[PDB]
């Protein structure tokens, strides 16, 4: 009898009585997953924490096509390779390595402009269609991916199309239909590497090209990219919408001072999802004794935000918004060698589309009652399937 995890949307604010439940009871259970494996669940903030700096804990496994999964996904295959535990934490020190400077603070000043102008056309034709609008099909998923286009080196023309290739790759009730999308994209992008290197422009493709990796690797990480900024981001800014319309004096606070929004924007992030943000799965490469329990060689470590985040031995009232909470040391971008290397990106583009939206719609909320939202099914990072405002 092991408890059984599921894929239902979380509630604004609260942790599901599930997983209140386990995070109560202990800081590790052995729990069964939506695909039915076996895993082990950190609930609390100091042990999920502890486990990111652990470096037994990665993405190799002696037979990745036989490991224990949350949800079937051959795009999230790509990443567990059956390397040794330091030859794996080697390939992925060599990674952040070249990924870390292209989000450096100067680089990220630079960025800002066209982030800003982005944000400007996007809200511009949304507002001009007027309400009820699909927040999110017609406004945080173009802004996440235009500004993703413009920093990585990909064309503006490309956006529908990409956005098509990169719901597919992500689909979990279609192996073949998901196999294929990754195929197409990774033939778009691989033609897109060659290009720069004849022509390089100020991008991260021109940037990795610049440096000794293969062809195939410099692909392998663009698309990475593309994946990894696109529904993130989306998800982050729709929740963060949903939350500040809610609660009307914290919006207040933010707008009143950019000061608060920097804090208000970490409170986002820490509360737009409680619960369901499970990470890309990782394995221990040996027997190892923790809280409490004994993890296995080769057994799945599944880090859900949402546990931490709402974690109220790290948060005072971890259940209340508080757009100036600070400290606020969430767990949303990951910690140690499994953080997130878009951040700085990802605030800018955060901080920026919370303000002109606030500010130009004052009023913008959703039409629906929260607890009527839809939520995308059978997509990994799907979000929502569509976020009508009105204004
Ligand atoms: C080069 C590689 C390639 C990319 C792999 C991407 C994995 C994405 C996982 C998203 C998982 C999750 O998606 C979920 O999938 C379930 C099936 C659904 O039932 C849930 N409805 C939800 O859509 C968690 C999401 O996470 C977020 O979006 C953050 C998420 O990027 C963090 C993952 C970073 C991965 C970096 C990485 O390896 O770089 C916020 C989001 O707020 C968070 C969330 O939605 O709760
Ligand atoms: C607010 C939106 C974002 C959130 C919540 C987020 C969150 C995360 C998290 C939790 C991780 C750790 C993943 C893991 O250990 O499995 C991660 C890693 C990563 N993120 Fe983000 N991210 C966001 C935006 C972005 C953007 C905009 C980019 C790129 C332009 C990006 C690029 C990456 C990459 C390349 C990694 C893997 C780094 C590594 O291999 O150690 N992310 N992110």
């Amino acid at each position: 009898d092991l408890p059984c995890l599921n894929l239902e949307p979380p509630k604004m604010l609260k942790l599901s009585p599930l997983l209140r439940a386990l995070q109560d009871r202990g800081p590790i259970h052995r729990v069964r997953t939506p695909a039915g494996d076996e895993a082990w669940l950190v609930t609390r903030h100091a042990e999920l924490k502890q486990l990111l700096h652990d470096e037994r804990i990665g993405r190799t496994h002696p037979d990745p096509p036989s490991a224990a999964q949350y949800v079937r996904s051959p795009f999230l295959d790509l990443l567990i390779s059956d390397a040794d535990a330091e030859s794996g934490r080697r390939q992925h020190a060599e990674t952040r390595r070249l990924l870390t400077p292209l989000f450096s603070a100067r680089r990220v000043l630079e960025m800002q402009p066209k982030v800003e102008e982005a944000a400007d056309t996007l809200l511009d034709a949304f507002i001009a269609q007027g309400p009820p609008g699909d927040l999110h099909g017609e406004l945080t998923v173009p802004f996440a991916l235009t500004v993703l286009c413009e920093v990585i080196g990909v064309p503006p023309q490309r956006r529908a199309e990409l956005t098509t290739l990169l719901a597919g790759i992500a689909k979990l009730d279609d192996r073949e239909g998901a196999v294929r999308a990754q195929d197409d994209l990774f033939g778009y992008v691989a033609g897109l590497v060659e290009h720069k290197r004849a022509e390089p422009g100020p991008d991260i493709i021109s940037r990795l090209n610049d440096g000794e990796l293969t062809e195939d690797r410099v692909a392998h990480l663009a698309m990475g990219l593309l994946f990894a900024g696109l529904d993130s981001v989306a998800s982050i800014m729709d929740n963060g919408v949903v939350l500040l319309a809610a609660h009307p004096d914290q919006r207040a606070a933010a707008l009143a001072d950019p000061d608060v929004m920097a804090r208000a924007v970490e409170e986002v992030l820490r509360t737009a999802r409680a619960g369901g943000s499970v990470l890309p799965p990782r394995y221990a490469s040996e027997d190892m004794e923790f809280g409490g329990v004994t993890i296995r060689a080769g057994d799945l470590v599944l880090f859900d935000l949402g546990l931490p985040n709402f974690d109220e031995r790290a948060f005072t009232g971890p259940e209340e918004f508080d757009a100036a909470r600070t400290p606020n040391p969430h767990l949303t971008f990951g910690h140690g060698i499994w953080h997130c290397i878009g951040a700085p990106l990802a605030r800018l583009e955060l901080r920026t589309m919370f303000t002109k939206l606030f500010t130009r719609l004052p009023e913008l909320r959703p039409e629906l009652p929260v607890e009527q939202l839809r939520l995308k099914e059978g997509q990994l990072s799907g979000g929502f399937a569509e976020l009508r405002v009105v204004w």
